[PDB]
């Protein structure tokens, strides 16, 4: 219903005033605070990160003067040194081989171990090897006197077979200066800057600790932070790594965004020739002389400059601090687990009968029995089989959650229970008792004595006769419940036999949880059914409330 | 204060001996458990991942024999077929068109549909068709014999329409090699390989169970690898993709990070002529020829691969991994949740009046009655209007949280509550009341009655007298909080007045609870009061503990 | 055992019948469970999201008249204004400075203030200026007439210092249309779509409201877009970024996967010269005539656009899902924390002392006093330091926590507790009271009176004769808990004064918490001992529990 909604459930609890659990609970959760806090700050899992979008544009500055045999001087420019390629990546050519005057036509390949032949039949037409740029015509031809090579259709002249120049034509690309824009953006956080800022001092060269943010970067400084020999480099080529980092941060009181800049070789330092080492390329130019078409073939050395830009851009979100605080909420509970874990087992007994004995410093820790005396209380499933029985003759109350197969209760043992404290037949052992009256398949619950031992009956204290007997104490209780109440003598003496059982069960048993599904002993149960007769019938015992 | 800091509250539980909800509790938790770190392993949750900085070099591999009409042979290298454009992509040549000798001149345009002309009213001076490489002159002009076009300044002589060769001049192209280099970093872990290591063989091709980490292609096994025809794509051309794909771990007891590589057609594969199929672009040598700037433009088809380097690293991040915990720490409560649901669902009564007749299966499922009682402890706000009303004749207590608008409380009926079980005017039904003396306006308060019905007063109960109007009852109560108290006799006398009304309330309501708003009877209001009367003055009457 | 193992343990709680209480835990649940379905679909954080791999294809489409001086008009098309570079990136030619014919000899280097020399002191051979193309030879030369420049090796003739012709040559290149096709995969996902879908109108131009869609784009219309003018631009040039958004939804019912186009300028709007403007690249024409190699060198500005393509692709994942709910499942229990936080707050009587005389407002939350009563319990550490003292002048119990320095318990006074409200010597102010027969070092625990001032010893009270020094009573407590008890009279007697002590403290103390650590008075220990002596031997007195 309605009154039902409105409602509010809280938690019954126990506080417990100890120097112990209280330095342990507040240590728990400022550690757990200040480790929350720290990587909330640190990771800045309150910021929702983006990806940066970058754009660049390069410019290379510098001139080289280059000297081949022929000896003539000549002076590049970045006309001739560049090859406009991209933004995210520069080239400089650092070195070149030069072959003038190619034609397609027949010629005779370059002496190799491959393709140096005796006759024509060290060559087969059409062969395509992998290492010839050129297609077999199958026949051995005079390269030059005595050297036999096989004829191929190609661009002739072919290349020779050289290494790259030492040193290196350009090895004055070191002091070449390429000048960085790094356009970004974050476009869900609607942030744009870039790397020159007004007012960026543009005649400096980047150094990591003097000018960590001109953009103007000299080749040959890069390799020295890479460790690198440009002029080693140069002859052969390579591809470097110019990392543009932005860790930028939008929130406008504490707001970042500038670039770090740093070097990375990006070619792998190997010299295994099958792997084509470091970085060239063949490019030709073509020219119609002789009404022919021409190439000189430039294989071009050089150094890739890579720009590789990478980083993010937080703003403050709601959403993401909502979800960290969320997955962090539980932690502050662990100190509960904790205590009460430890509550738990110092409250177990053989923390002190074997523990406390040897390790005699946790001795002081007996008062978890109290606190979890005062925590927990433990109850049973209510089962038709539940049964409680208690003997004068034991300090102790046995539960019997077991069907008696045809045996009397008294042979039925079942696990021992604390009684709380608050302060003829052959199975009879008082001489008291008598056999039960019911179907004989419910007659082994009745087969239970008041004590497991020879001895005096319970029904001889002074007590049963003055709360289990006495029919003022019965009239009593019935009048408490219903002050007016008059039945008639039958109905009154029904009504003190149940009220005899009740207070029997009550005063061995205590709790109504055990009294509940107690057993009377026959001893009992007949004198009670003598003192309060029932005019007719047969009796029908106990009846589970479950 | 200080002793108030260090404290812990601890809450107070109920521990159920239960087959069933033990089980429950425990498959929930490992159901949880299990799930969570499968979650966590699966997802590497524990892992802070970084996004791969990949920087490509590829080197293309073979020669072509290309055949065309004039019939010639010539043999095509890199330098013929492959214009250096980037590392994350390079481009084969796979087919061309040539038109020699071009110059900026008027020329007949090509015939077409949209060119052919009879006069010159066909033809617009300076019109700019979308379809034309040149702008019209106004005039038109014979391209050869009977056919008239309009002449278009333009480079001269206009391609002709043709569409592009087939077979493709470059169909070998197929057998080409690429060597695909790739440099991958995680800057945030500090972490660079790449997907060339020392003692991988170097004369094998890529294949994906035999080869599948040679970074050497063969492109025909490419376009197999994809379904698509090398032949038919080098044609017209079209782009292909190559994904390198990075799963890293950087976890050294884990360690694996290399690449898998994978085939895309990203090219659409129409035949939309509006849409520009394949991948084609004219591309012009300039020859300076009879002193004048010439042109052979060639319409280059060919297949761009795409070099597509993705992937993550992630290295063990204890912050990412406390996140998770924290996440999956509150699915552990939801056993107690559902449990806590079952206990209040199955302890309504409405469960065993219908349903368990009905359903028969779960009438074992009533323990949950018992497990709600010892769980739970209802509780009403002490509001000044909240009254509890006790008749004799009722085995039920009735609470009035309502206000009496001149009401008589006896005709006042509000909803009804349990008892505890712990074990002359017109609106009496007993006799034995008297009117109120107290102001009219809470004079309807008093105005209640021992039973709803006619009968016999709880005064002539026994009990009544011996409880609630016995002096040495009341004594003694009063002597047991206060030993050595002495009082005059008017003092003492409204002492037991006091005690007399808690005798009675506590003996109809039981708990405090509700003898703290009870409300007597005017029966037993006034025999109190003629019991122990007041020496002067008037009865205050209920005054409402809030 | 395995008893134990199936065991659920639920927690003990109060349910409370409050307007306030239950409105405020829902109104608190409603909200939070609405903000967290906010915060679900908005972010989508029941998705895993992948950013998109993207691969570009452009095709530039327009011719140009262009008008040099010589005054000829020539016709470009793309061969001309476009250097194929990337798919991410296409350059657009707007402007062009030609210098022809140049070769690499030695010059006159062309003239300006860093240059014109008057005799050939004002240059060094060698000097490699930033400023100049060339290297210096050391001599003065005639530029033209009185001109006299310093001579220099580099490719001859020097450029000429002019600024872009204005206007752009190509100004005719914002009515150019560029088609973009990009491709876009989730691998993840396993998901590709491409921007032109089947049926998408091939004859647009897009439009951000009427042709949103239409990948064909006027390069004006991106310039009027970002509100650049493309005139201004295309003398110097620049960077244009076309954005390619793709939001994508890979969920089947709520599938879309469509791009945004949007236009953003890359290129600084400076006009700072060091910092280079615009964008341009020398590009130098080689070809043989006369048999020498020659340059025809060509300053190229234009505009590069920039394809930037991003986005995410989400599709449902269970665990992103279940993460997110548990990090959300704690904030139900904010509800809790905070009405608990407000009945702890509430109970405190400093709101009702002086907050409620000066706010009247708040005096109903009066209540929280009997909802902290039914939901806290208190509960001290069992220290062996531990003692409860009771005086029958004060109507407070005090708690002595406190090691006795040999000073008499009835002088150490501890901090006050309230008893729970069920229902000779120079220490001696009762003057029945005996010094104590213990070790001296022992002896002050028992030097304690039952009142703190002059008057009756509580020994003289009715009830300490009826409930301590009785008989009857005593034995029957014993046999309530040993029915059967026979013992020795000595054996006897001490059960009885043990019972005894018992009474006195349940009596004057009540909870078994505080009688437990209670101390009884001189006068009652000696009272009791003397009704019930042992025959031989000395007390042993107090023994704490723990
Ligand atoms: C870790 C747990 C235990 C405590 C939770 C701490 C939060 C209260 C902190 C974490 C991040 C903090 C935020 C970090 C950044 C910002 C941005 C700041 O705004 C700006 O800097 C820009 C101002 C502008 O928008 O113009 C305002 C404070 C705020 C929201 C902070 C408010 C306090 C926050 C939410
Ligand atoms: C899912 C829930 C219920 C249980 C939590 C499980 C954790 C205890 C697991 C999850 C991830 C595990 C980690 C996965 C990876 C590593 C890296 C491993 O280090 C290495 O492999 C590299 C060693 C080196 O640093 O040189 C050390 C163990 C550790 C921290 C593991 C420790 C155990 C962790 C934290
Ligand atoms: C926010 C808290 C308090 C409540 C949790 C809500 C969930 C039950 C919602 C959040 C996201 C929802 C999902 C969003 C998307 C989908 C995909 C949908 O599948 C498709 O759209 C594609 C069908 C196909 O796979 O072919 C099926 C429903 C489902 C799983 C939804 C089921 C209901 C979900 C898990
Ligand atoms: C950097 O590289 C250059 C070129 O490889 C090294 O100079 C060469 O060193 C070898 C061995 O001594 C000589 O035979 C060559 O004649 C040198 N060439 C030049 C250009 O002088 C140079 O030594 C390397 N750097 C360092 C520091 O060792
Ligand atoms: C790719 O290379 C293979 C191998 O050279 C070519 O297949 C050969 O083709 C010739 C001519 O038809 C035959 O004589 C050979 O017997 C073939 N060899 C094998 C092993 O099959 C193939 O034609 C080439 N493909 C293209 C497109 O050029
Ligand atoms: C792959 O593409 C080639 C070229 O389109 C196909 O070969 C052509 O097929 C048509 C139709 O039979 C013929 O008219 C042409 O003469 C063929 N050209 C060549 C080069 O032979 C080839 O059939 C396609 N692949 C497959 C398996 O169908
Ligand atoms: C867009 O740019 C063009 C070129 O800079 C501007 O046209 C020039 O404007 C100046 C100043 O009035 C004149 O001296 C030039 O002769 C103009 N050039 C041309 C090509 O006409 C134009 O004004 C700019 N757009 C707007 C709207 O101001
Ligand atoms: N706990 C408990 N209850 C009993 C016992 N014997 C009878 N009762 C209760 O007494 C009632 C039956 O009374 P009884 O004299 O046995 O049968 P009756 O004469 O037919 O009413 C039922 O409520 C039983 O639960 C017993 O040994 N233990
Ligand atoms: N629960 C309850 N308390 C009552 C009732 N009548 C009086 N009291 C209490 O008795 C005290 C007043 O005593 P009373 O004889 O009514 O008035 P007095 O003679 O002026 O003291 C107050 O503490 C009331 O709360 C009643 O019907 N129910
Ligand atoms: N709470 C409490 N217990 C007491 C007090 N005096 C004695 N006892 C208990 O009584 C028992 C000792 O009885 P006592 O007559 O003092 O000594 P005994 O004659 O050697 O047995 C122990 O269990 C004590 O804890 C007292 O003042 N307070
Ligand atoms: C007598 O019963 C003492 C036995 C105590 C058993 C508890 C042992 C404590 C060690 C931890 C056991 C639980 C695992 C917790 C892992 C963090
Ligand atoms: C007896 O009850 C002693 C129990 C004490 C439990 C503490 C066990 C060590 C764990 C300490 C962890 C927190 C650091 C110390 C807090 C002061
Ligand atoms: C008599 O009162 C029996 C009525 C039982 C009502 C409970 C019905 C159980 C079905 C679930 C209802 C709550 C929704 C839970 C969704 C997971
Ligand atoms: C009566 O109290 C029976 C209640 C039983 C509750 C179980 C209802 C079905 C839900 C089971 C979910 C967990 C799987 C089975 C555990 C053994
Ligand atoms: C008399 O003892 C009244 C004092 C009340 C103290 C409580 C003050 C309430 C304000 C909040 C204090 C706790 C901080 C909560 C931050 C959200
Ligand atoms: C006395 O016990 C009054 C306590 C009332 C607590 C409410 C204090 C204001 C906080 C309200 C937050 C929720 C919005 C209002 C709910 C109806
Ligand atoms: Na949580
Ligand atoms: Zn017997
Ligand atoms: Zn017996
Ligand atoms: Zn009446
Ligand atoms: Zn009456
Ligand atoms: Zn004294
Ligand atoms: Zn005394």
């Amino acid at each position: 219903s309605c009154s039902d909604v409105f409602q509010y459930e809280t938690n019954k609890v126990t506080r417990i005033q100890s120097m112990n659990y209280g330095t342990i609970k507040w240590f728990f959760h400022v550690i757990i605070f200040s480790y929350v806090c720290f990587a909330l700050v640190s990771d800045k899992l309150y910021q929702r990160k983006e990806p940066v979008i970058s754009s660049v544009h390069t410019k290379v500055k510098g001139i080289a003067e280059v000297k081949e045999e022929i000896l003539v001087h000549s002076v590049f420019d970045t006309a001739d040194y560049t090859f406009p390629l991209q933004g995210n990546s520069f080239f400089v050519m650092t070195n070149f081989l030069k072959t003038e005057g190619q034609e397609q036509r027949l010629c005779p390949e370059y002496p190799t171990r491959r393709t140096l032949c005796s006759s024509d039949r060290g060559c087969k037409k059409g062969w395509m090897d992998p290492q010839s740029k050129g297609i077999q015509t199958g026949r051995c031809v005079v390269y030059e006197g005595n050297q036999k090579t096989c004829e191929v259709s190609a661009w002739c002249p072919i290349e020779a077979v050289e290494e790259a120049p030492r040193p290196a034509l350009l090895n004055s690309a070191e002091n070449f200066t390429v000048l960085i824009k790094n356009n970004i953006d974050f476009p869900g956080h609607n942030y744009t800057t870039r790397n020159i800022l007004p007012g960026l001092n543009i005649t400096c060269t980047f150094h990591k600790t003097q000018n960590p943010q001109c953009p103007i970067f000299r080749l040959g400084d890069i390799f020295r932070e890479t460790g690198d020999n440009f002029s080693d480099v140069a002859i052969q080529g390579g591809i470097m790594g110019i990392e543009i980092y932005w860790d930028c941060n939008l929130d406008r009181w504490f707001h970042h965004c500038r670039p770090k800049y740093s070097f990375r070789r990006l070619d792998d330092k190997t010299t295994n020739v099958s792997l084509y080492p470091g970085y060239n390329f063949r490019y030709a130019k073509y020219y119609k002389e002789n009404n022919v078409e021409k190439r000189t073939l430039i294989k071009v050395f050089g150094i890739r400059f890579d720009i590789l830009v990478f980083g993010t851009g937080g703003k403050f979100d709601i959403i993401q601090l909502v979800v960290y605080i969320g997955s962090t909420l539980s932690y502050f509970g662990l100190a509960a687990v904790f205590i009460d874990f430890l509550i738990d087992t110092y409250s177990s007994n053989c923390c002190r009968s074997h523990i406390y004995p040897w390790c005699k410093c946790c001795q002081p820790c007996v008062v978890n029995e109290y606190y979890y005396r005062k925590k927990c209380e433990s109850i049973v499933e209510p089962k038709p089989t539940l049964k409680y029985v208690s003997f004068v003759d034991e300090s102790h109350i046995r539960m019997v959650n077991q069907q008696l197969l045809g045996r009397s209760l008294q042979d039925v043992k079942g696990q021992e229970v604390p009684r709380p404290a608050m302060d003829s037949p052959v199975w009879c052992q008082c001489g008291s008792c008598l056999p039960s009256q019911l179907p004989e398949s419910h007659r082994c619950l009745e087969e239970l004595c008041c004590r497991k031992k020879p001895g005096a009956c319970i029904t001889t204290s002074e007590l049963f006769r003055k709360l289990v007997l006495s029919r003022h104490v019965l009239q009593f209780l019935l009048l408490y419940q219903e002050p007016l109440l008059a039945l008639d003598v039958d109905s009154t003496n029904s009504r003190l036999r149940h009220c005899a059982y009740r207070c029997y069960a009550t005063w061995r048993f205590g709790s109504q949880d055990m009294a509940d599904f107690a057993i009377l002993p026959s001893c009992c149960r007949w004198r009670i059914r003598k003192e309060f007769p029932k005019s007719e019938g047969q009796y029908s015992g106990f009846k589970s409330p479950y």
